[PDB]
């Protein structure tokens, strides 16, 4: 029942219990209204009451056709008084680490299993409920305001549709897939995709390369984990630096800093080991491994 | 439980507590049966209460079997004191864009699952659950009313099913059936169906007449969609106009309207570009394309 | 939460309430407890009350600890106070049929499907949830008591199951089973069925035999019907009759009444078409087909 | 698929499918086809009998109806389930039959209060057939026709004796 | 509404009402606070009112706002008021019936199933909803403080991988498992169980040896039943006792007792019929059936 409805209906039982105690038992307007809202509140104390059988009979209709009235209008009453994000699509075990590397970020999870939302709710993230194929579910998610989009679906025709969802929404947004398969690598790019994360063939590659020794397999897992005393860290060559023409050769990185200079990365494209005549620009993103003294001595010797 | 039961469950209560009252502790029937009132009600003013130890312990009892018993009553109380349709049997792809073009109307979907029920009402419609085959659940959802009855069932054999049913009740009412495969669209005519509409014969027929290049099915599904500009109207001829008796050829309608002159129509019959030596009836409807201050002019053109 | 758990949590407040209004403000105990029930049912007619500064405390934690548990106390209370049967096992059309023929007497309906109550409630059976094959749902829907228990399962090994259960409850209640499979006949019997009805055997003999001219199918399906002019009954002949060691061929019942006196049955054991030596006895139940006039004929015929 | 089985040369189809409105749909199948094949049907369900039969089934059948009536008469004691089971197998001593009266036949007008055929012969006479319609139980005014079916319970040695008996 | 916000409205309703009726009506901050309570509580003694016109109007307004308040709260309120055990992984069949023999204590049923809820507090245990194998999901359902954990879930390797996290939690506990394989026990028994019991191999073995004459089946079966009148008891030797250093062909049990010393254990084996020049220590477990009335004779045998 609408409230104003229910607002209408109380008024006019404060009216009627009003007027009937006033001329029923001869008390003032003011003492009347005060003893209607005790009686219909169910208060009752008692300071006035009727005393008439008129009186007796026009309280006990006022009871019945007052105390619901007041009840439902209370309660109703009550309801009256009382960078940017990151997208998730879909629940795996691939996104419940990446949501654990991800503290301190506002996260959104948009999934379509209901009963995930208290792990999605204990890891940290807020949960939305829907499903990632749809644009409109895909847009309650806050998919246009966001920094990167995460997807991470149970098939690759549904990651697919999944990017080629958030490619209609937002033209501009970044999308980091995985794919399930090695074939749909490319066909996943062509989607849109921003950048394509196997884990499979990765895994494959070290279970093939740990035969003999395992430590390719060390290295990578021990450098991905902030837990190490090196760490993996990308610097950017700030615009007016000392490097700009100088190449690799004329740098000596290694020899003036200590940290590995493993590559240099401009735009999406990352050269590894690159060779010695490489002209440095301002803007390329040198990736390198180091402890964080060593690290911030490149950043110190690096500067403008 | 139902209101009376509760009516009389809460004068019991009533008797009992005025009875009780007034012979146990004197006061007169209309002074127990005020207080009997309340107390139940939980009111207490204490004008009256009891002062014997029997008294006290009927108090009790009253207290504990009447307040219950009267607040489901007063909740009771509240509740009582505060063109034609279309019938859609199934729920697919097909009766979801009609009921989106459907909108103004009063819709019954009849429907066997219930999970449906969500998406029929945000749809727009009421749903309606039974089973569309049974003869029972088909007079449920008020066919014999209607003025046009949707038919679109999960395989064909139920659609002819339904389509008997509908016409076991009703000898007058409108169907139109959806034909799953192109044999079965003369048994479904020959079972009562008005119009039946094969979806997958006209996508085959665009499929295979879009290989070249596809202006057939660019122009279906532009004049199909009441968004464009262009829309396909149908203008029937009224009693009393001026084209009584003048063949096409001598009206010459698209050059003084804007329309253009697809077909006409009369009763159950269509004639694709009729020729010139056909005379214009009184009833005749007259399907045509054009914009609609062409379809305005064209409305006035045929006034009586 | 459980009636008796909030039936204590109310007794301990009532205990607390008492005990503390009595030492407190130091009246008597009958006169406590009836102003614990005043003030949790929230009557409060203010013949007695807290006088003392730890009275007006005191009353303060009694409203809050007491008033929700006695509401909740009385809304659980509020729903404790507000020839034989036939059992039927299981839900199919065969036990819809069955009972559509039972109507005016009472119908218990043991099934496991939660969603036919609206079935079994508009057709005229108390619903009875549980699993027909174990002893307690069984014992519930009051098989002791019955007169007859029909089993209609999904498959014979459920049938052969729940009859198995029926005849560890009770070793005298008859048991009609309905065979899915023709093998299993003996098996079912072997269980303790006291009839095996078996459909599909009796509906391919009818259609083996439906070939040249369906006489017969017409037959059956006329005369188990109760709408026709001829009906199938039994009549008993009494203890004390006319017709004890006389035989059919000295009785002629036909000659002298028009029913057609197709089998003579004998505790378990039926001859169709008996020869004409066969001598009735008292007790034989004579299987006949006629109007009900000529029925009436032949008790009338048959009597003491 | 239907003119695969040879629907047209056929004396008989018998229509049981796994629900009634394919069973609907077959029969309209094979109407389409012989317009005057006997068809027999079976209804899984009680409100489709007259559907079944509008569609083109010249015999419907419905199990379920039976083994409810079936269910419901055997509470007190079950003759009739045991008549109706017992019947119809072909092992048991006396046999439901139909026997055709010919044309010349010695009861060509003849009542069947005249025609005595119970103590004659043997052959309890449930019911005379003729055309699409039976007449269960008929009266003693009934005159015969050369042309109607008799439907009997009897000893194959009756059987044989009733057809010696109507013989021309 | 979170409860705490709940509870501060209410708060603010009390500081209202105590403070309003302090100034206006002048009564004691105590008697304010009081007839806060008494009011919008709905009790309304009497004892304490308004008797001022703005009194009236203040009391009317605490009524709408604090009534409504109140009851919200005291509902909320209602939810946070309304040896050692043992740890039960998995559901089935054996842990249902070591569950109906372990009344009595308190038991903890950890189960990946919701729907076991009912049933499993039906039994008698607190259900713990979770996964066995999981570390964290153990340690939620108290294995650290248990005095027995038991195994049983769908698998060998979810077994195998239970107890060896209930290994990582707990180095003392002891673990009961069950084998679904014979090759398995040792397996078992390496991760850390302290007793692997396998039904299927002790099964096989009574039907092996079930095939002349099954008193090996009727022993095992009757002698494990609580229902029979012998009872297979484990009666420990205490220190002190008159048995260290006996014989057992000079102890001479079993006629001046009654029971059948079947065995006797010391740690963690078992000596099954031991020959008479086994001389008994302190602390040793007598394995023994008999009736109780000679398992009480051989208790104060056997005493100090």
């Amino acid at each position: 029942v609408p409230a104003t409805r229910i607002l209408l209906l109380v008024l006019a039982v404060i009216i009627y219990g009003t007027a009937g105690f006033h001329f029923i038992e001869g008390e003032s307007w003011t003492v009347s209204l005060y003893w209607t809202f005790v009686t219909i509140a169910t208060v009752g104390y008692g300071d006035y009451s009727p005393s008439t059988p008129l009186g007796m009979y026009f309280t006990v209709t006022l009871i019945v056709l007052g105390i619901g009235t007041f009840a439902v209008a209370v309660e109703r009453l009550l309801e009256f008084l009382i960078s940017r994000h990151v997208v998730i699509c879909g629940w795996s075990e691939s996104t419940l680490e990446c949501l654990r590397e991800l503290r301190g970020s506002e996260v959104f999870v948009l999934a379509e299993d209901e009963n995930v939302r208290k792990k999605v709710l204990r890891s940290g993230a807020n949960f939305v409920h829907g499903d990632p194929t749809r644009v409109s579910d895909l847009e309650k998610a806050n998919v246009r305001g966001a920094r990167a989009v995460i997807v991470d679906l149970e098939s690759d025709s549904e990651t697919i549709h999944c990017i080629l969802g958030i490619r209609k929404i937002d033209e501009s947004v970044r999308i980091i897939a995985e794919a399930e398969r090695y074939e749909n690598i490319e066909q996943l790019r062509m989607a849109g995709a921003d950048q394509v994360i196997s884990p499979f063939v990765i895994s494959g590659r070290l279970m093939s390369r740990s035969i003999d020794d395992g430590y390719e397999a060390m290295f990578v897992q021990d450098v991905l984990a902030e837990e190490s005393t090196r760490r993996m860290v990308e610097v950017p060559i700030p615009e007016g630096s000392k490097l700009e023409g100088v190449s690799v050769l004329d740098a000596d990185i290694h020899d003036v800093t200590g940290v590995i200079i493993i590559g240099v990365g401009r735009g999406d494209e990352l050269i590894i080991d690159p060779p010695r005549d490489y002209s440095f620009r301002a803007g390329d993103i040198i990736l390198g491994i180091g402890k964080p003294e060593e690290i911030e001595r490149l950043k110190n010797y690096i500067s403008a």
